[PDB]
DNA sequence: TTTTTTTT
């Protein structure tokens, strides 16, 4: 008896695995009993313990085959289909939307009955973030309003501040609330090509920290990021499509995603400003240092760096006619969950013991 | 019962689907029960709605099928193969009324009984164009005659000038209109053959932004693009059939297509001078910015960035017999359409709303 | 009667391979007679002499399969499968744990009755290891914490200190006592792309001697690493992921791991020393030296540079409690083993021959 | 039944379609009923018209092959090896047969229906190099034959000339003609072996003119080209074969081919100068230049620096019999048509003109 | 009827081919009639006249096969496959040992009744290089233990001395007799990564004549040699693993080889110095120059570069017990052979003939 | 074949 093809290609959706090595690996763990799946058992991984059950008759034939990397490529095909199909065909609103309900998803797991991390602890992160910059929240929802827009050559912020300012971290939970991928351009200009193509299909990008010239004066040390960068502007402006590298493959081409630039001081020519629409401005507060640390477990969990909080300090602040009208219903459920977990005085005693610089919890 | 390769690749044709997993995953689609498919019901992509219905049953058993990529490729390549005898065979006058007839085919829906978008939207985008540089139609029409007329060594025009004076905006509605291709050069010489790839089979080609030498006199950083197009001299005379590339796949002997380049302002050197048929200044205008401050909602849905504004501004402007002969119907059915829509004083009340400053649906 | 793929596949598994050649040629080792195989009967190598007579009647048709290579290919890619799977489901906990499994699996073979080794060298390494630094077994914890913590930004050790102050060894024994490998930065910034891509899913790095520059007053010879490694900041801030390449292969995108950098007394940016969490001052001593000429058993035997040294350390002075839970089973073993053998007064005479400088054992 | 690979090579055979794309495209439009076919009732391609009837049979059971792209390929390489086989069999005189026959397609092209520019101004400019200097028409058939027999050392022609002079127009004009290809010699020596290169397997080149060493003693431009030329002595004999270097790629070896120089007026040594078969010699005169400011549309149209242009003056100037055997069957229709166009007088009053420093169509 | 893969891949394993053309040839020179094979009967290639009968009938039968160099595909992955188990699982003895046995074959052919090479004047040549140094076969002994102790730190040796004072000579025997490359160290530090993948897998390497610095003060051209060289202090100890690279390779990683270096009377720092077990001294000899001109069949047959020349000075100098016991019947057999043919006296009558400088047979 | 190497 044959393996089904079908019940693979399912799975690979299902899970939205797209690397043929995962999938491949994954889907073999089926082959054995479910019944006494000890990861089942143990409940430890979502993306096996609902499905064992369901594909171990297959898995079981698919152990014995001769083709097995082929069954996973085209098995992964459909997966990248799905998403070049969206890419085309979807509003930028209804992207954000499905991401939203993918965060939300992990919410239900991270606080549900397995609980495996408490909501003070991360409402505590969510406190900490508000207190790094003003009106946080309002600065937040600018930004995703401006992705969705992704209006030409209105479509970068820049951020400069000190070492250790926060910049990069809150770019760094901006990128996982928003899905996209860092990109390193202080690099040599051949092989930058591939760098690039990492960009393919996605809808932000950040580039980290670039190194400009001259600062070396208040030791920067000097680099080609920024004379990199002045050769891409067309990359930035977002007004023509343009061509992207992957090995072995050809070009796709596609209108470059917005975006985010971290900068320690160096100096900007104007090319380059013209094109970003805000410059927010960092900067180092012992009191926020003398809060870390005490509350080294924020630093540990990765909670201020993470998406995750974003999402919460959205659904603590903003009216729920912001958000999307489908996911309002979830919206509504999350506020009473959160306005039941905790008083609006319990919240304002934790930014008051940020502001004090004691850790968060008392 | 077996696949037809036959109906795929007829719906390849048909929408003239031209990437191996962009057909992949919309076929893929045709596969569940149309009668209820909320796509179909809900009128969403007339790509998927049209045709469900039809491929349904072999869409099927294409879910079943172990081959899938394969079919796809051959698809594909049939619809490949007709672009490039087409593009052989057909004259550039040809080419022309079929790029032409497929943007009517959008501007039929567009402003169908979908309509989502508002005509006089779209027409203040055209007072806005027409108001950008005088005579602008009529310079249109000069460069459409200068591309499909394709004179060697009179076959590319220069726009110059400093940042945001709109010569990236005009260049992005032109490519719009003609279906064409942009390259970025800021880069290794060795590098570029495979981005000079993408002119495979073009009507047309815009290069951005091209970084000189000695501009940083004025805040320009230097680049090799210069003297890159100075070494690529020979594509710019278009006078013989170079043999361009394309990764796993033979090269391809070809007339280079005409072009467009736009230039903040470094130093041309005298060879590359030389290679013009035409020169265009740029020149920032405040009273436009103001305008477009109020009236957002213009660039918010790029219209000002898109052929259909030019291809509507042509209709308004031009005589039905400037364009070419079998499409006149058509002119004459939009031509009413506009006629039946305005008053002058709408279009003039808009106009002078532009040049004031003011927001132009005032 | 054919060929079964599935006990390929199983010893791939058993002995962990993932070269297609060593599997292959010690797989076709097997066709031979089991009951006349000198090296079963020599029992000289235990990937071997296991294995032989379960697989014989397997491996005799598959050397006469004609399709040898492709069997082989698909066993390698499900061990290679197996490491992706636990490369995103384990927590950094249970990585070291495993680790340490295998390191212990090894120690039970050494010290066996296989007898390849003298536990009492070994345990004269530890004396040695135990006096170059104080608080030696304090220093080890602290770091395989650090290691499992993985804090962003405070995730990297800096070693330095005159040469020849054992800085590479101590390096080499944390490397083997976890998972990872060595990186020489010195290198010209191009090929620097292949370099780093040697850190793919490994879990330390090294840094090994990076030159500075301006050392030359110390007559230290010179070079770029430290300038390299102010480019590569984020990698070491370990805050997003980065992206690696290999020839030949898609760049891969995660978190950049965390390690120890080696260097003599060059001077380093704030941005760098900012990176690191802790600075270790290395000395020379004469009596470590001349002890070690009266010891030099350690070194041709390479006891001092191996994690097995660092292991039995740690397993005599923590406590049963510091190590992951399950493998406690084992620890209380050898430590059992270890008290067997060696009194305090044992051990304490190898301590005190090494602060005499007097050769360590006696 | 089945396709016939058989038919599908002679088709490509017989139109010498050598892109597999091309040839799937094209045969693919055979699979409708020839009986109907609109192409075929508008004679719109002989490519397709001539052959439709007989491959529609086979063309049908095309349509439905699985292995289309297999086909063509098999199909274009017995093309290719045609080539491949032939090329080793080229007498420089069967080279030079295809090499004009290819022009005289072209030229079908120059005045059939595209008529691009007229047969009136053509024959202008002949009018105007005509009388540049001596015979021109003899001059050409001199130099054609003197490359045809490639006779070692006696194979360079040297324009020597102030600046103005025309040479560069000229060698335009020549180059154009005949192909080959054109070179510096001013580099750096450091420089110039990849550039030397470059002139590999062209069947002739021009060298752009050497600045003078020392050449500025005349108010010429000063450089290296003369030491860089007469260190170069064998190139120029022919007399043995040299190696030759590509960039990114290894050696080869092969006679340096025989062509052609430009010079600014400079200090040719007796050694260089003794190189040449013949200077021809180059200055400014009114009529010609007068003629030129007063005829301008040659200069706009190029006309002037055109090698078809010599190619129209041979197919006016010279015997029938000066052509090879079978191709003189071409040049005797276009002097039939050249000569129903005009009589003597005609080109007569054109040349009056010339002469007269009149516009050449007066 | 079938081609028997095994019988191909048991002739690549007894001739111990690893190029697939290679094999692929000589397989095919068995299908004539071995009866009457010429090649055989010339007694020409032991390689081809030990197997012509045996694989007559499948060279035969392979000779019709359309799968030709798939067969040999598999056959020289058998080859490779060996190659690497050994790799891994041999001690240094072992290989060593191996390396001997194949030495001792090609001997046995070199002196044999077909033996075309002459054992007495090999035996000349042992003469020649046992008078090149003091103590030249203790010297062997203890160069050979160290190789194969491999103690990290006690590595190296070092050879200086004037030019053609016989050191490259003595590395090259060494380097025959043990296996291994040479390497070139005298170059910018760019391609020096290439270079040093040379050395993968390698039991010995040989650093030719490393240029110091500062030797011009004697005549010595200068050069960066040993200014390499001190870069790479952890290559020469051997205590730790360095990463290695070939071109189009993804990195290894390995000990490092012990070797040899070799110098004119460059000036070598401390910090070199302490890398070296031992320097030999060289010194030119006349009465060596003037036997060598006068014994010239050494130099043309190039006896005293052979590797077979040191072993032959082994067997003929030290004791059987220093033998690895596996081979210790092979060399009583040539000693018996060896003591046989050659008197003490004769022997001792070749070196004092040496010493007196003239011809070394009488 | 591309890529990597070459090239700078
Ligand atoms: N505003 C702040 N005040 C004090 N400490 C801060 C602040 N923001 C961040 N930190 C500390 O700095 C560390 C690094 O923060 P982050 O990487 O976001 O800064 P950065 O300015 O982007 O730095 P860099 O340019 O070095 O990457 C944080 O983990 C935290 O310990
Ligand atoms: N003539 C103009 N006057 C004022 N604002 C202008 C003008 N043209 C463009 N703009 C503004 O400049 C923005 C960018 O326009 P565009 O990219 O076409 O200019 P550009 O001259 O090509 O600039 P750059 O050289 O920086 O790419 C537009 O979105 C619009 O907001
Ligand atoms: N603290 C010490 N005092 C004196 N000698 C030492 C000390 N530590 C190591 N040694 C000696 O130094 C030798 C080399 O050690 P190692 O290679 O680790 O030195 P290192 O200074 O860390 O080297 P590098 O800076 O080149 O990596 C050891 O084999 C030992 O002989
Ligand atoms: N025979 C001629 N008589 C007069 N003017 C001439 C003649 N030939 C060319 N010209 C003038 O010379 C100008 C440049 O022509 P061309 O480049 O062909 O000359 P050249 O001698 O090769 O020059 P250069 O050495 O400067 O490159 C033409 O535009 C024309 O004005
Ligand atoms: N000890 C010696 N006395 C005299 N002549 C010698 C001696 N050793 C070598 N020769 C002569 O030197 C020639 C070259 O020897 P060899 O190549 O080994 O020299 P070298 O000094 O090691 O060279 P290099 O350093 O250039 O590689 C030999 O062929 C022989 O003629």
């Amino acid at each position: 008896k044959q393996v089904s093809w079908k019940l693979v290609t399912e799975y690979a959706m299902e899970t939205k695995c797209d690397d043929v090595l995962l999938l491949l690996g994954m889907y073999l763990e089926f082959q054995y009993s479910f019944e006494m799946c000890l990861k089942c058992i143990k409940k430890e991984q979502p993306s096996h313990y609902k499905y064992h059950e369901k594909h171990y008759a297959n898995a079981a034939i698919f152990a014995d085959s001769k083709n097995q990397k082929t069954i996973c490529q085209q098995a992964v095909d459909t997966v990248l289909a799905k998403k070049r199909v969206d890419s085309l065909q979807l509003t930028r609103e209804q992207m954000l939307t499905n991401r939203f309900n993918d965060l939300l998803d992990r919410m239900d797991i991270m606080f549900g009955s397995t609980g495996s991390a408490d909501i003070e602890e991360w409402m505590a992160g969510v406190a900490w973030l508000h207190c790094l910059l003003p009106k946080m929240d309002s600065v937040v929802y600018d930004f995703l309003k401006c992705m969705v827009y992704n209006i030409p050559k209105k479509r970068y912020w820049l951020f400069k501040g000190p070492i250790d300012s926060g910049k990069t971290t809150l770019a760094a939970a901006l990128l996982e609330l928003c899905g996209g991928k860092a990109l390193n351009v202080n690099l040599p200009l051949d092989r930058l090509n591939f760098e690039l193509g990492v960009a393919i299909d996605q809808f932000l990008v950040v580039f980290e920290d670039v190194k400009g010239t001259g600062g070396e004066s208040r030791d920067l040390p000097s680099g080609q990021g920024i004379n990199n960068l002045d050769n891409l502007r067309d990359y930035l402006d977002g007004s023509v499509k343009v061509n992207l590298e992957k090995k072995h493959l050809n070009k796709r081409t596609q209108i470059f995603p917005p975006g985010i630039v971290t900068m320690n001081e160096y100096s900007v020519p104007k090319t380059l400003q013209a094109r970003f629409v805000k410059q927010i401005d960092f900067r180092p507060k012992d009191y926020l240092k003398h809060c870390l640390e005490r509350s080294e477990f924020l630093l540990e969990k990765r909670i201020i760096q993470s998406g995750i909080a974003l999402l919460l300090m959205l659904i603590w602040y903003r009216p729920v006619a912001e958000f999307a009208q489908s996911i309002q219903s979830r919206i509504v459920e999350w506020k009473e969950r959160l306005d039941k977990e905790f008083s609006l005085s319990v919240y304002q005693k934790m930014k008051f013991n940020v502001a004090m610089g004691i850790g968060v919890l008392d």
